């Protein structure tokens, strides 16, 4: 129940769909699923401890959490938000976020270590799932 790792996406979809439900126009969605599809993702786990940095081209993300306690994050179109993450099995964690300001649609995020050693990551904003899946580089 390990995800420390460098890891590397081999599979991404509905990733510009989901953008497109956050109301982001055509011209930045572009640009965010161009670089999107190259991230460079570092993991560092210590017990429910997480640390977790996302980097691409146009931006990067650094978060750091402790699974069961409520931290702040931002929605993946950038809106600060409350975020909360507990085991729902033995390798796969929900997080369920709330927005720290306004309206928008319900967004959330898992991330499940799967038995042949990939990592799936979805993302969702209300009936839309992008699914994302990496292997360590
Ligand atoms: C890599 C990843 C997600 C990457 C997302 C990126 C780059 C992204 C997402 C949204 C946006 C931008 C970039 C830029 C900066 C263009 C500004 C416009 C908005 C709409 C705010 C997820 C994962 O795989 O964990």
């Amino acid at each position: 129940p390990n995800f420390s790792g460098n890891w590397k996406i081999i599979r991404s979809e509905n990733f510009e769909e989901l953008l497109k439900v956050l109301g982001v126009n055509v011209m930045l969605r572009k640009i965010a699923v161009a670089a999107a599809s190259k991230p460079a993702v570092e993991i560092k786990q210590e017990g429910d401890t997480f640390y977790i940095k996302t980097s691409t081209t146009v931006r990067t993300t650094e978060i750091n959490f402790k699974v069961g306690e409520e931290f702040e994050e931002q929605t993946v179109d950038g809106r600060p938000c409350k975020s909360l993450v507990k085991w729902e099995s033995e390798n796969k964690m929900v997080c369920e976020q709330k927005l720290l300001k306004g309206e928008g649609p319900k967004t959330s995020w898992t991330r499940e270590l799967t038995n042949d050693g990939e990592l799936i990551l979805t993302m969702t904003a209300d009936d839309v799932v992008c699914t994302r899946v990496y292997v360590r580089e």
